[PDB]
C-alpha cells in the first residue's frame, strides 16, 4: 500500500515537475543568485505543506523544507541543487537534481504520515564553488546537518552508477600589500607587492616537485598593479589546491601559505591568504545505502554500471562526514556525454533527461520508505556509517 | 622701432581673455588624445586672429597646424601648445598654462609678421603624457611636420625659472604571451602556459637590472594574468616602460628586453607579441644660444633665470629638437617646494602666479620670435650651432 | 639422448670454480667503465674453454664479446655479462654474480654446441649502472653489436624469482652555460650572466612540471655555479635526469628541457650546451614467450616463480630489447624484505644463497638456449612475438 | 733641519736595498693571511733597526706591530704597510711596493725619533684584497689595535699623484641553506629542498636591484649547488659582497639581502645561516689637512698633485680612519691609463718608475711624520679636524 501511493503520486503528476525542471533550465543562474530556481522548489514545497526555513548558513538562496509527522522515526533529507555555469548555463544538469529531490521529498511525504518520522529537503546554493560557494560545506559547519539522519540526492550523468570517490579542495585568494612609489624616480622607498607575487608564484612552480602526485596548486594573476610607471603597493591572485583527504589538503595549503608568507617577508610587504568558501571534502562512503540506491534503480529500470567513473570533487563530500549520503548518477544520455560541455546541457533539457528526473525522484522515495520503515536496514547503514568515519 | 610696443600692447591688453582660456582648459581637464574642448577653445581664438588652421595631424585627432604667413621671406617660428590632463590628478602638470601661452605668443606676434616678415605656426600637440598612441610631436616629427616650421618655441610651467634641461629618451611598451588553455587539475600537459611565459619574463627584466647602466629604467605590470584559477591562460599582458639617456642607447636596451620575452616564449611554448604602444621619446639636444634668448627675455620680463641643476625631463619636444633649435624651459608658477603632477601643482596652474606665468611667457616668446625673424645674424647663429650640436 | 644431462653435469661438477670467480669479483669492486679484474677475470675463463675474444667494444675499453661458433646452421644464443659496483656501497646489485652467472651458463652450453649446432656469445657489458659513457648495452646496440645476437639472455639477483619486469627509459644530459665575465661592481653592463642563464633554466624546470605527465621526472644540480662574488661567471654546468615511460616519450620530453635551456640563453645574450653525457637507457619490450620459457626452467631449477608487481626497473638491457627477444628476469638471493643497493644486498650477493642463485641462473640460461637452439617451433614463436611487439 | 736631511740622507743613501725588498715580494706573490715571506722580509728589516716586534694580530697570523719609542712623549705615528698578491695575477695592486714604502718611512723617520721624541709604529696588514677573514686592518679597529697610533699613514701606487679618495663600506658574506635529501624520482615528497631555497634566494635578490640606491651593490655566486643529479639537496651554499656608501647604509642593505635569504627558507621549508666570512669594510672619514700635508711633501719631492675625481675606493683602510687621522692617497707609477688589478699595473708595480715611487713615498711619509712631532700646531689642527668630522 505504501509503495503504490508514493509511486502513483509522482507518476500521475510527472509533468508538472519535469515543467518545473525546463523552467530552471531556461533561467540560469550562478550560485548565491539562484533566485528564480530556489523560489520555484521553495513555492512547490509550500504547496504541498512543507514549513520553510530560507537563508541558511550566509545563504540567501538556500533553504530547508520540512515535513515531520510528529512520530519516532529517521529524518530523510533530499538535497537540492540548482545553480548554473558562467557561459555554460545547466551544463552540469543541476535544473534535474533540484526538481528530483523535490519530486522525491513530496512523493515520501504522501505517506509520511503514516510510516512515521521526518522529510526534509535542503536548498543548496553554489555547488559548483566561488565566493563563498559550496553551500553544503557551510551547512555542515553551522550544524544544518544535524536536522537529517540520511542525505539522499542523485546526478545525472552519462551513465547510471553508485557514489564515485570525490577529492578534498580549497579556493584561496593571495593578496600582497606594500608601498607605492614613481617607479623611475624613487624606487627605493617602495616595497614591491608585484614582486612578492612573482616570489610566490616562483615558489609554487617548486613546490610541484615534492607534493603527492594525486595533489594540485594552480592558479591566476587578477591584480598585477595598474600603472607602469609606478610600483604596485596591492596585488591579487586566487588559486586552487587539491588532495585526497582534507587532512592531507590541510597541509597542502599550509605549505602555499608558508611560500606567500615566505614572499612577504624576502620583499618586505604584507600579505592575506585564506579561503573564499569554506572547503570541501572527500566522499565517505556507506556502500550498504549505495546497494539500496541500485536496488531501486534497477527495479525502476536503469543498469547501474560498475566501473572507474573518475574523482568527483563536491560539497556533498561534506555531508558524508556527518551523515549517511550518497552521490550517484542516473543516465541522461550518451556515454560520450562530458559534464561541463553544450551537449551535456542539451541532455539535461532531453527526453531522457526528464526520465532521469523522475526515476531518481522514485528511487529516493522509495530509499526512504525503506530507511524509515525498516529498523534493520537503517541500523546497518547508520553503524556501517559511524565506523567508517 | 615700435615693434616691440605693438606685441607687448596686444598681449598686456587683452591677457585676462587669454587667462580666461587658461582657466576654462583648467576646470575642464580632458586626458591624451581626448582633449576636444582643449584644441577647439585653443583653435577658436586662432581662427579669430585669422590663421589658416590645418585639424587632425599625424594620426592624433585633436591636434592641429596654425599657420599665419606674411607672403615674405623669414623664418617660420613654431609655437608648441600643449593641452592634456593627468588621470585623477586634472592639470597637476600646468599643461593649460602651455596652450594658451603659446597660443598668446603666436598671436602677439602675429600683430608685426605683416611689418617684419616671415611666419607664424602654432602646433597644437596632444598626449606629451603619454599613453596609447601618445606624444604627438613624435608622430609629427616622424610624418614631416616639423619641416614647416625653423624654430620651436614654448615654456613650462615649474617650480622656479630656468633654461631647457636634458631630457631622457623612453619607449612605452605592451608585452602579450599566446598559449593553448587547458584544465589545470585534468590535464595540464596539453597546455602551453602564457601565465608561466609572463613570469618567466618578469624573471629576466629582474636579473637585467645587474646589466644595464645607472641612467637607464625598465619597470612594468601585469594587466591580464589569467581570468579562471582551473584553467591554463592561453593569453597575459603586461605594459612596461623603458629609458635611457639617448635614444642610441635605448633601442639597445628596448632590444634585450624584447629577447628577453623572446626567451621566455620559448622556454614555456608560446608565441609572443612585443611592441611600442606609441611612437617614442627622444632626448634633448639642447641650443645654447636659443636658451640664452629665452633667458634674455625672461629677466626683461621680470623673471630670475635660476641655474642649478633641476634634472633630466622626458619629453616628446626633444624629438622636435632632433629636426630644429628647439627649447623647453620652465616660469615659475609658486613656491620653490612645488613639485610637478601633485595636487599643489594643479592648483599652483591656477593662481595669480601660473596666470602671471602666463602672461610673462607668452611675452618671452612673441619677443624672441621677433628678434629670431629681424636679427638675422642672432638667428643664423642659433641654426649653425644647433646644425653642429646634431651633425 | 639427451645432450640437456652434458649441460647440466659440467655446471654442477665444477660450480665451486665458478662460485670463487664471483666471491673474487665481489671481493674487487670497480666502477663502471673501470672494471679491468672483472672483465679480465671472466674473458680468462672464457678463453680456457675455446671462446674467440674481441676486446673494446663500442669506445667502452672493459667490454668484450666472447664467440664460440659450431659452424652450423642456427641460432645466435647471447649471454649478458654485467660486473660494475657502485660507489661506496660495491656490489649491492650483486653484479658479480650476474657476469659469473652468464659465462658459467654460455660454458655450459659450450660444452654441447657442436653437437645441436648454432652459436653461443657472451657480451661483457660495462658500466650498467650508469654515469659517464655508461650503459654499455645502450652503445652496443647504437654500433651493431646486437646483430651478433638472435637472442639476449640475463639473470638479475634479487628479493625473489620473477619474470622480467617493465623498466623505464632515461636520459642523463649536461646543461652549460657560456657568457661573458665582467667585474660586478665596475662594469656588469659589459657582462653576459652565465649564473642568470642556468637560473633561469631552473626557474623554467620549474614550471615545466605542472605539464608533464606524472610518470615522467627531471631532475638536476648546479656543479658550476660560479668561482669568485665579485666577477659575472662566464661558464655554467648543471647535471640532470630526465625520466619517461617510453624513448618515444622521453625524447620529446628532453626535447622541452632543451627549450627551457635554449630560452635561458637568450634571455641573458649567452651561448649554451646541452646533450647527453652517456647514450640513453630505452624502456624493456618484453617476450612474454621468452619468460615463459624462463618460469619454466626456473621451476624445474627448483625456483618459486612469483607474479607480482614488482614495480620499474631502469636498466640498458631494455635497449637491446627493442633489438632482440631479451630477459632481465630477477633470482632469489635471500629475504622478500631485501632492498637493491644496500649494504644487507652486497652481503647477499656473496652468500650461500647467492651462490646457489648463480648456478640455478647458469643452468636455467643454459638450458633455455638448448631449447631456443633444438626447438624451431618455440624459436619462432619467441622471434615472432617480439617482432610482433616491437 | 738637520733632522729632516738625517732622514732623507738615510732615505737616499741605501735605497737600493729597500727597492730589492721591493722586487723579492714582487717575485714572490702571495695571497691573504697567506704572506710568510713578504711579512718576515718586512718584519727583518724592521728588527735591524731596533724594533720591537709582535707577530700574529686580531687572529690574523702574517700580521705584526713593529713599534720603535724613543720614551719621550710625543705623537705616536703609524705607517701601514700591505704585502698581499691577488689570485692569478700576482702583485696587480702594487702592494709589493705598500709595505716596503711604509717600512722604509718607519725606518728613515726612526733615524730621528730619539731626537725629537714621540714614537714610530709599523702595522703589518694582511688580506687588505678581502676573504676569508681579509683586511686585516678591520680586526685591528676592532681589537683595538689602532689606540697603538694616533695617526695612520699610507701611500698606494697609482696612474697618479693624488690625495685621499673617497671609500665605500663592504661585506662579504655566505649564504647556506639546509634541508632533507631524498630520491628526486622517487621520495621527493619527503624532501626538503636546499637548491630551491638557494634559487628563491637569486630570484629574490635579483628583484632587489631595482630597490637599492645607485651608489649600492649586490652580487654573489653559488659555490655548492648539489653534487648527484638523482639527489634532491640538502645543503647549498653561495658567497656575496654588498657594497653601501655608507656603514649606516649597507647595515640596511646586508640586512635586506638577509630577509631574502630568511624569505627562501621559509618557502622552501629550510634552514639557513647568512653571515660575513671577514670583518666588514667601512667607509674612509678624510682629514683634509692630513692630505694637505702629504701634498706639500708630494710636490717637494717631485711630484704633481692631481686634483680630479679619480672614484671611489673600497679599502680597510678606511676603517682605520674612523679611529685617527689617516690617508690613503696614491703615487703615480705609470701612465695615467694604468688601471689596478692588470697584467700591466703588476709590470708597473716592478719597474723604475715603481721603484722611484716607492722612495719618494717612503720620504713623503717620513717628512709627514718629522712635522707632526714637531710642530704641535699643525698635530693639533689635524686632530680637532678629523674629531670634528667623525663627529
Ligand atoms: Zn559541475
Ligand atoms: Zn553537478
Ligand atoms: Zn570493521
Ligand atoms: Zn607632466
Ligand atoms: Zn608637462
Ligand atoms: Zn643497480
Ligand atoms: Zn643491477
Ligand atoms: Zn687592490
Ligand atoms: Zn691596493
Amino acid at each position: 500500500g505504501e509503495k503504490q501511493q508514493i509511486l502513483d503520486y509522482i507518476e500521475t503528476n510527472k509533468y508538472s515537475y519535469i515543467e518545473i525542471s525546463h523552467r530552471i533550465h531556461e533561467r540560469p543562474e550562478l550560485g548565491n543568485e539562484e533566485i528564480f530556481a530556489s523560489r520555484t522548489l521553495i513555492d512547490r514545497l509550500k504547496e504541498h505543506d512543507f514549513e520553510i526555513e530560507t537563508e541558511i548558513a550566509g545563504h540567501a538562496t538556500g533553504f530547508i523544507a520540512t515535513y515531520d509527522s510528529g512520530l519516532d522515526g529517521p529524518a530523510i533529507g533530499f538535497l537540492a541543487e540548482y545553480d548554473a555555469l558562467p557561459g555554460l548555463g545547466h551544463a552540469c544538469g543541476h535544473n534535474i537534481i533540484g526538481t528530483a529531490s523535490v519530486l522525491g521529498a513530496i512523493g515520501l511525504k504522501q505517506v509520511i504520515d503514516q510510516i512515521g518520522g521526518k522529510v526534509v529537503v535542503l536548498g543548496c546554493p553554489a555547488e559548483e564553488g566561488g565566493e563563498n560557494g559550496s553551500a553544503k560545506a557551510s551547512y555542515v559547519k553551522a550544524g544544518v546537518i544535524d536536522q537529517i539522519d540520511i542525505a539522499l540526492m542523485i546526478h545525472p550523468g552519462n551513465e547510471t552508477y553508485k557514489t564515485i570517490d570525490t577529492l578534498a579542495v580549497d579556493v584561496l585568494d593571495v593578496k600582497f600589500y606594500g608601498k607605492s612609489a614613481h617607479a623611475s624616480e624613487n624606487a627605493d622607498e617602495a616595497l614591491n607587492a608585484l614582486d612578492a607575487m612573482i616570489s610566490y608564484f616562483n615558489g609554487v612552480a617548486q613546490l610541484r616537485q615534492h607534493i603527492k602526485k594525486d595533489q594540485r596548486v594552480h592558479g591566476v594573476i587578477l591584480d598585477g598593479g595598474k600603472a607602469a610607471n609606478i610600483i604596485p603597493d596591492y596585488t591579487h591572485a586566487r588559486f586552487y589546491t587539491r588532495a585526497m583527504t582534507r587532512k592531507e589538503l590541510d597541509i597542502l595549503t599550509e605549505k602555499v601559505n608558508q611560500i606567500a608568507r615566505g614572499a612577504a617577508i624576502q620583499t618586505g610587504c604584507d600579505y592575506e591568504f585564506g579561503p573564499i568558501q569554506n572547503g570541501v571534502n572527500e566522499f565517505i562512503k556507506t556502500p550498504k545505502l549505495d546497494d539500496l540506491f541500485a536496488k531501486y534503480a534497477e527495479e525502476v529500470g536503469e543498469a547501474v554500471i560498475d566501473d572507474d567513473f573518475g574523482y568527483g570533487s563536491t560539497d556533498t563530500g561534506n555531508v558524508s562526514h556527518v551523515v549517511p549520503t550518497i552521490h550517484p548518477h542516473i543516465k541522461i544520455g550518451s556515454r560520450n556525454l562530458v559534464g561541463h560541455t553544450h551537449r551535456f546541457r542539451e541532455a539535461a533539457a532531453s527526453v531522457h533527461g526528464d526520465e532521469a528526473l523522475i526515476k531518481g525522484a522514485k528511487i529516493m522515495a522509495l530509499m526512504g520508505l525503506e530507511l524509515i520503515t525498516n529498523q534493520d536496514v537503517y541500523q546497518d547503514i547508520i553503524e556501517e556509517h559511524a565506523h567508517l568515519k
